[PDB]
């Protein structure tokens, strides 16, 4: 009810203020400049009331921000702004029109008098309030068309602006050695010639006058694992030496701290010294073997040309008679390629794709179960017909509203908090050879997941657990009506879920608890010997993976509920306006960027918004049609066609700026480079990149 | 009924035998060698019981046929063979299984006793015969899966074989000047530089070391029209001079032979002599003006490179920042480009696309009307409840069956006989700049048209006009059952339609009446002066436009009715086995080929067969579901997913051989050419092509 939303708003605003106060206090501390200003030491420009950080984070213009942080960060900020642009006028129009319309009714009370268990006043501002009638449903349909038109226009304008930004950025970039290089990965085996000889012959004969050099990928996964283990064991050793120096009384370091009660054979500094020497010997032996092994060379290569023109030509064109051989794609940066998945033969790729599709389905089901549970939480208020657990409900009227709002949101947030990592593991199990593609794949998976589970499963479970009494004894001809009327109650639930997750999670994100705590532990109980802890800044990326599917889900909710129940929108607007400021400040100060794709993900964002638009229209059509309307279905079937047509137009006219490289731009860039730097030696600058850093 | 099919079979087999006898008699005549052996004078290898032409037309192997006729002709023959491969085992299995199953029933007679107006025994071998039950519907579903699996396997194998044929053919071709040339058509205007200067600068700077020459298209449509009119008027003049020489008695040649009763001012040889001189003067003046006009040069060009490698690179890659500027596509042959549509600015292209989509919709409706009429023909046998026109029905029992079979087929064939030309006009109104693309677009339009109109409209109209009595007085809950049961009656109609159209039309096609009659009139009443009537051989192409959508419709029917009513199939098999022989003979002897696309249309054929497969499965699902079945819908919803998945696999793995040119093949071809012909002068051989032949 409205009181539930009000108390949840009060508690979450208090939580946000507390978070901001804590953040200000921590930021003023001088021994924390190392953490809250990470992209000032990594960039190398620094060494060492309470809302004032908000207006000043808005001072740096985008022209300077693009050079400061990158392009992906600025395009992410533009997603947050796109939310405001789409939804503020839809919010204004939908409120000022539908709120007068849905309020003016009296017959629902008699309809709710029979056995309905709906709320009192929060559903009054929704479609379910009114019965079937001409003028009002006509206004709803007109509003649906207007909402789609405005959303599509804004998507078109923003998609043009992002295309211009990408094309202007790429053409004035640095000289990263990913512009001259493509990743040829299916090199067919041959008996009398090795991989390197085949790549040399093929790319010297069938692509001549422009081939400079090539590097073949090596399966050094074992060496990388050994190096990682040695590093971790050195961390343990250094921590234990610090422990010994702090308390030089006893060397008791028994390892009884793992499962199975194991950990005998007391494990002082000597054991790690011996283990470090052993692992170093094994590392040296393995490095020698892998350098001197033929089977360690996978069928793939990193071929580099003399001009970006030739590289674009080789990347955009099929290379041989067989479309599953000599596959060429734009090579990622050296600091981008996910080296661990370059050892996957190009059959296990599809095998793993199928396997992890199956895994995703099973995950979807096994998390439907907790969606059912969380909807059986405090939204269970209507179940009181049986009343076998009235004990906690009857304890108080106040906290019952407090539980009613807060607990479902926290339960769902905690339940899905560790899902982004599961999806990242799933994404990099099937192999993508670039952190950028891994992040985009995981974002797509998390979008599918939260769409299905969160939206559909939460709506279905909430209907089945609230209107349960209203169809327990009824017939099969009443189920559709219940499904039609159930949506606004899940609207009042999504109000609290958005409130908690969006507002509180964003405030917590700016507070930056995890990196701060990790830095202090790694600073106190770890090395603390010299100025060589600059590796302790690990602020991570913007986290496209964890952050973009969330805003896509918020787009989906805001579009679905804008005509159906235009009270969801103001909370969405507040979330966008707050997340934009917070994430802009974090882009400016914290948050290094691991990879630079130059806004290559915006096709995915636009496609997801279009899909959310189509879903919104289809549910509106189903709702109105189930609501005993006649002309609703003929009208709301044109919109899922006009939207697909407009998306196809945008695809055809603006997506090429994102998915393929114009040759004229390549030649212009090459000409400018050659004119400015005449004595540049490409081969020297270019041969030693792509060498799988463990080989150094 | 079965008697209707039998009498139609008798009459159509007699018609086919009569056609074949006439064809043999005409072929033995020596003054017709000029027509029945056209691709022996055009190829330049000739100068000057009754079924024996069938086995001998099967003697030439495909390796020699590909060099003889081309590749498109051989791939068309392979479509006819693909029909046999898909449908013979489906026919055998469906008969030997379902015919025992659907025959064994007794309860339909009581069901048909109430008021049903279905036939006696021809629907007994169909789905509608049996009521809802487990084992039989289970067998039908198993057969649906088996049919789809076999069809998909055969499509995959054939699509691989055609890809290999195309790749082997292209890589051993002649030196047509379409391998070195692409068609750049959106050259942006500039004030101080003409089109040719812009093309020179852009393709010399942004695509250098490989640019040879270029030709800009000129808007010489007016000159072409004048030349065509002059040629036609010369034909009239020559005919009238022959008339005067045959009868040198009076020069009366009054032109009273057109509409409006006009044609005074008697019009002897002198008037055409004066008109010919006038049109020649106007032609010369227009040629001078168009050569000396700046506005006659459209923004497009035919740019030609030095190696096929560079041309493939330029054709397969986006050329500039703006994806609607400098569009590059593989240039067609000089004897392929439809010169009349090279004067369309690249905005009117989409405008015309929309306009002719509207025209296609209106044509579809205005031919639904004659579909309703033709179904209100002899299949009207059930309407006798009202009996206001029993006069022709009661005239005889024999001819009533004869009309019952024959007349619907002839009516539908005559009604749609002039539709291919309407669709060709529609296709070339929107502009495609190549006879090949025009033919493929018209074939696609004719597929959509005959699918919608013929299949759906004929089925709906036949249901509404036959089972009319069975739902005139019934309620709205009986309509779905009538729709479910109506299909096999349209099966017995499609039996006769296929019989007439396929068998009789193919026999008539081999008879070659129209070209023969045109040749004799053009030989007798026209020039007959010297050996310069070799232009009188106009055998036309294989007519992909008119012939491929027909077989696509036959695929659709054969797949839809194979599980539903497995009596349609044998007639389809006979049609395929006959059309293959006839069209193979015609490929060998008659039928020059205007354009050589090297089997570039097979993606369209495969896509159409997949669409027909999906339609077959969806109608089976709807039929069984309407037929009071429980587990039918869950099973027949997986097939429209497995088919799309398999089609996507074939797309991804075999379509590149058809839609883009591998660079290694280009370089190999260039190397072989350079090694064999070292002194070749490309510029001389290549600059004068693409000059819009009227300029000569």
């Amino acid at each position: 009810t409205l009181q539930d939303i009000g108390v949840s708003a009060g508690i979450n605003i208090l939580s946000a203020f507390v978070f901001f106060i804590i953040f200000a206090v921590l930021r003023l501390q001088p021994f924390n400049d190392r953490v809250y200003f990470s992209k000032w030491y990594l960039k190398g420009l620094r060494s060492s009331k309470f809302l004032n950080w908000m207006p000043e984070a808005l001072k740096m213009p985008e022209p300077e921000l693009i050079d400061h942080a990158g392009l992906d960060s600025v395009v992410y900020l533009r997603i947050y702004w796109l939310g405001l642009k789409i939804f503020t006028p839809i919010a204004v129009l939908a409120w000022a029109v539908l709120v007068p319309v849905n309020w003016t009714n009296n017959t629902l009370e008699m309809a709710k008098q029979l056995r309905n268990v709906t709320s009192s006043d929060i559903d009054k501002l929704s479609v379910s309030n009114i019965p079937e009638y001409s003028m009002r449903f006509w206004t709803h349909i007109v509003m649906a068309y207007a909402f789609t038109i405005w959303t599509c226009y804004v998507l078109m304008k923003e998609y043009e602006t992002i295309a211009n930004m990408r094309l202007q950025f790429v053409a004035s970039e640095a000289r990263r050695p990913d512009q001259f290089t493509v990743l040829v990965r299916n090199v067919p085996p041959d008996a009398d010639e090795s991989v390197s000889e085949l790549v040399e012959h093929f790319f010297l004969v069938n692509h001549p006058d422009h081939y400079l050099t090539h590097q073949v990928v090596c399966n050094a996964n074992k060496l990388a694992d050994l190096v990682k283990k040695k590093k971790k064991l050195q961390n343990w050793l250094d921590y234990y030496q610090l422990k010994y120096a702090r308390n030089n009384s006893q060397r008791i370091m028994v390892k009884l701290g793992f499962l199975g009660l194991w950990g005998q054979k007391v494990d002082a500094i000597e054991h790690y010294i011996a283990e470090i020497d052993k692992i170093s010997k094994e590392i040296s032996k393995e490095r020698e073997e892998v350098v001197n092994d033929p089977k360690a060379i996978m069928p793939a290569a990193f071929v580099s040309f003399k001009t970006r023109w030739a590289a674009a030509v080789c990347a955009q064109t099929q290379q041989t008679r067989n479309p599953t051989q000599w596959l060429t794609e734009w090579a990622p940066e050296p600091r981008d390629v996910f080296w661990s998945n370059l050892a996957i033969p190009y059959v296990s790729l599809t095998v793993r794709r199928l396997i992890m599709h199956v895994a995703f389905f099973f995950l979807t089901f096994f998390f439907i179960v907790p969606i059912a549970f969380v909807q059986s939480l405090a939204t269970i208020e209507g179940i009181v017909k049986a009343a076998p657990f009235l004990k906690f409900i009857v304890d108080d009227k106040f906290m019952k509203s407090v539980i009613q709002g807060f607990l479902p949101g926290i339960a769902l947030k905690l339940f899905l908090a560790f899902l982004p990592s599961i999806l990242m593991i799933m994404s990099k199990f099937e192999g993508f050879t670039s952190i950028s593609s891994l992040e985009r794949r995981a974002a797509f998976r998390y979008y599918i997941f939260n769409l299905v589970n969160v939206f559909l499963a939460s709506v279905i479970a909430g209907a089945a657990f609230e209107q349960l009494n209203s169809f327990l004894n009824q017939s099969a001809n009443q189920i559709p009506k219940t499904i039609g009327v159930a949506i606004p109650m899940k609207a009042t639930f999504f109000i609290t879920y958005i409130m908690v997750d969006g507002w509180a999670g964003v405030a917590g994100e700016i507070l930056m608890l995890k990196p701060l705590i990790m830095f202090h532990l790694k600073n106190a109980f770890l090395v603390k010997t010299d100025k060589d802890r600059e590796e302790a800044m690990d602020p991570g990326s913007i986290g496209f993976n964890t952050g973009e599917p969330r805003i896509q889900l918020y787009f989906l909710l805001g579009l679905v509920y804008a005509p159906v129940t235009p009270m969801l929108l103001p909370f969405i607007l507040v979330f966008f306006a707050l997340a934009y400021i917070v994430y802009r400040h974090q882009i400016i100060n914290v948050y290094n960027q691991e990879y630079e794709s130059a806004a290559a993900f915006w096709p995915d964002v636009h496609g997801r918004v279009i899909a959310a638009l189509v879903i919104s229209q289809l549910l509106l059509m189903g709702l109105l049609g189930t609501k005993h309307a006649a002309l609703a279905a003929p009208f709301l079937i044109a919109l899922p066609v006009l939207t697909i047509g407009f998306h196809h137009f945008c695809k055809g006219r603006y997506e090429p700026a994102f998915i393929r490289y114009p040759l004229q731009e390549a030649m212009m860039k090459d000409t400018l480079e050659t004119a400015r730097e005449p004595n540049l030696n490409l081969k020297g600058y270019l041969q030693n990149a792509y060498v799988h850093p463990v080989f150094k």
